[PDB]
């Protein structure tokens, strides 16, 4: 079996070196980061993340909001993130439930104070409370 | 090895979401639909299918047709599915030679009789039998 | 858990289907070669291909000269191959620093003897000794 293990192994860093290569994923630590290149609202890329078997983008590390921000950058284009304010104000959530820890706020955010529920990130990986209307890059993790 | 277990399936699964989210698969039950976008006669589908280690599309379920839709819809084409009335007429059979349950015939169809030995599907996801000449959607089954 | 390794091997399997399908991809033997399409001079393909967790290709069969090949015409690029003759001139080898085995020179060459370290590809599969400072398609093994 061992055999069979080295082997399944091998295959799958080929299949993911190839995605790498065409620019279709970035790996960070346990999580992979992809988008299609698409601009939806809050809740429509939830859903497509979701269709595709993952969870819209949140960066819980100073290296995830760096592979998303570059995702921002290539894209060239705001990114919803996987975080909210709903239930109450001024108190972030990951979507899973947990308060947000680790942030990287643009200076002076967040200012919403009740109206701006979402997240977006700036294309320099900084951070905007905004309301979930807008069009924003998906970006998935996974 | 259980670690080693967890983490593969892990890894499988963000290669397949980050193919799904990418549009360039359809999961249902066991198989994989996959098209390239590209348009050929029915011979170069299968060949075009077996190179890549997969079969010419057949929905043998009303899922899997719908799935096959979905794929004729997005792609706006009609497509070439596996299956053939070759040496008997009236008789469809799938390419491993059994023969075919569900169809999806669109009304009229198959009346070929003789000259139609293979079968398109329209963008509704409904069936006509077909010659095998026409230039198709290619989609393939993994 | 033979269920868990036979599922896994099909998943796989589908994964590679659809990537080699798609056209991202080439396996020959234990290797598997992708292309992004990009042009860049050699350093600057060895960057990109161990990004991806991957090589610069190198083929060391007729086989993996083939298919190599195929990818120089589809893209109609010269390539640069994973050899170079650094320390020792008319001494190339890989960049494992073994030494080069089969080789598929255009008739005159290696004609370098000093100045030209690295090896291109023509878009019919022969070989040239050339500067490292050309633009050329990036191919990477995996
Ligand atoms: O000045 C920045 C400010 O601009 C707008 O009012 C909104 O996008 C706010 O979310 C943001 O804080
Ligand atoms: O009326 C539909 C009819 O049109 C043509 O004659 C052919 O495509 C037939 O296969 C099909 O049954
Ligand atoms: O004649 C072919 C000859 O052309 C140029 O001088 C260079 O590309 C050489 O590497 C090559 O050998
Ligand atoms: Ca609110
Ligand atoms: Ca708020
Ligand atoms: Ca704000
Ligand atoms: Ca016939
Ligand atoms: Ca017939
Ligand atoms: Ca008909
Ligand atoms: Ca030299
Ligand atoms: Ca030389
Ligand atoms: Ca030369
Ligand atoms: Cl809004
Ligand atoms: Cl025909
Ligand atoms: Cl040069």
């Amino acid at each position: 079996l061992q055999t069979e293990l080295y082997e399944i192994k091998h295959q799958i860093l080929q299949t993911m070196g190839v995605l790498s290569l065409q620019g279709s994923m970035l790996s960070v630590g346990d999580k992979v980061f992809s988008t299609n290149g698409q601009s939806v609202n809050f809740d429509t890329i939830k859903e497509m993340c979701t269709r595709a078997g993952g969870n819209i983008a949140v960066p819980r590390t100073p290296e995830e909001n760096e592979a998303i921000a570059s995702i921002a950058k290539k894209y060239n284009n705001y990114v919803y993130l996987g975080m909210i304010d709903d239930q109450t104000e001024g108190d972030f959530h990951y979507l899973d439930g947990a308060s947000v820890s680790y942030t990287n706020w643009y200076p002076g955010e967040p200012n919403g104070q009740g109206k701006e529920d979402c997240v977006e990130m700036y294309t320099d990986g900084t951070w905007n409370d905004r309301g979930c209307l807008q069009y924003r890059l998906a970006v998935c993790e996974f």
